[PDB]
C-alpha cells in the first residue's frame, strides 16, 4: 500500500529570528496546506523575555501565523530538568499568557506552552512540579482555547510523565542516532504510550535521504509519534529551512 499511515501534526521548533521575510517558508507551507496541523513553538531568548511583550519583529510576525486556523502557537518555556525554581517557570507562563491583554492585540498570542528541557528520571517531586505546571497552563486565561501542553526531556521519559502532557518530545537528535536505535522500534520500548502522546525531531538528515527515501522515512515516523520535525540542516537546525522542507511538509500532507 501507498498509503502514508496516520497522520500527524508538523512540530516546528521555530526558533528562527522574525526578521522581515525569515518565517515566509513556513506560512508558505502553512497556507499551501490547510488540512496539515501545524504546531509551532516560538521562543523569543529562552522564554518570552525580560519584559511583557517580546520586539517588534516578534509582535509583527507572531499574529500573521496566529491568523491561520491550522496553526497552534506555543510559547517556550525552560525547566531546567525541573530545577528551575517553579515562580520563575510561571512567570514565564503567565507573561505569554499576557501578551493578548497587555498589547491590546487578540492576536499576539500563544495556545499553550513547550516546557523544555523536562526530566527523564521519575521522580514525585517531579512529577507533582511538572502536574503544577499543566495546572499553571490549564487555568490561565490568554493560553485558550487548548491551554496545550508539550514536553521536551529529548529523550524517552518515565511513561508516567506522559499524561502530565498533550504530547512530549521523546526523539530528538540526529538522523544517525535515529538509526543507530533501530528508528521507529525504539518508540516500541516505552510502555503505556500512545503515538498521540509522542513528537520526534530529527535533525541532521543527509542529503541522500530524499525522494522516495524521505517518504519512507515520514512514514515510518507518523506509525510512531503524532508530531514530527525532520530536518537535513546539520547546523542551526531549529534556526533555519531545510532543503527538503517543502518536500517534508507534502509528504505529511501526504
Amino acid at each position: 500500500s501507498h498509503m502514508m499511515g496516520p497522520k500527524s501534526k508538523v512540530f516546528v521548533p521555530l526558533y528562527v529570528y522574525p526578521a522581515p521575510g525569515a518565517w515566509d517558508p513556513l506560512e508558505d507551507v502553512i497556507s499551501k496546506h490547510p488540512d496539515v496541523n501545524f504546531t509551532v513553538v516560538i521562543n523569543p531568548g529562552s522564554g518570552p523575555g525580560p519584559e511583557a511583550l517580546p520586539d517588534g519583529n516578534y509582535t509583527r510576525e507572531i499574529p500573521k501565523l496566529a491568523s491561520y486556523e491550522n496553526v497552534r502557537l506555543l510559547g517556550y518555556v525552560a525547566t531546567t530538568y525541573a530545577k528551575r525554581n517553579i515562580s520563575e517557570v510561571r512567570r514565564d507562563i503567565e507573561t505569554y499568557a499576557a501578551w493578548p491583554t497587555q498589547s491590546s492585540n487578540a492576536n499576539l498570542a500563544v495556545r499553550g506552552i513547550f516546557f523544555d528541557e523536562t526530566p527523564q528520571q521519575y521522580d514525585a517531586d517531579i512529577l507533582a512540579y511538572l502536574r503544577e505546571l499543566t495546572d499553571v497552563v490549564k487555568g490561565t486565561s490568554g493560553l485558550g482555547p487548548d491551554h496545550y501542553v508539550v514536553h521536551n526531556p529529548g529523550a524517552i521519559p518515565d511513561s508516567r510523565y506522559l499524561s502530565t502532557a498533550d504530547s512530549t518530545v521523546v526523539f530528538e537528535a540526529t538522523y544517525a542516532t535515529f538509526q543507530e536505535r533501530h528508528g521507529a522500534e525504539l518508540f516500541d520500548t516505552i510502555p503505556d504510550s500512545h503515538r498521540d502522546q509522542l513528537c520526534a525531531v530529527i535533525h541532521s538528515v543527509p542529503t541522500s535521504v530524499e525522494g522516495s527515501d524521505l517518504r519512507g522515512l515520514v512514514k515510518q515516523v507518523r506509525q510512531v509519534a503524532d508530531e514530527i520535525f525532520i530536518t537535513h540542516l546539520e547546523t542551526d537546525y531549529y534556526a533555519g529551512f531545510g532543503g527538503q522542507w517543502s518536500e517534508f511538509v507534502d509528504l505529511m500532507a501526504s
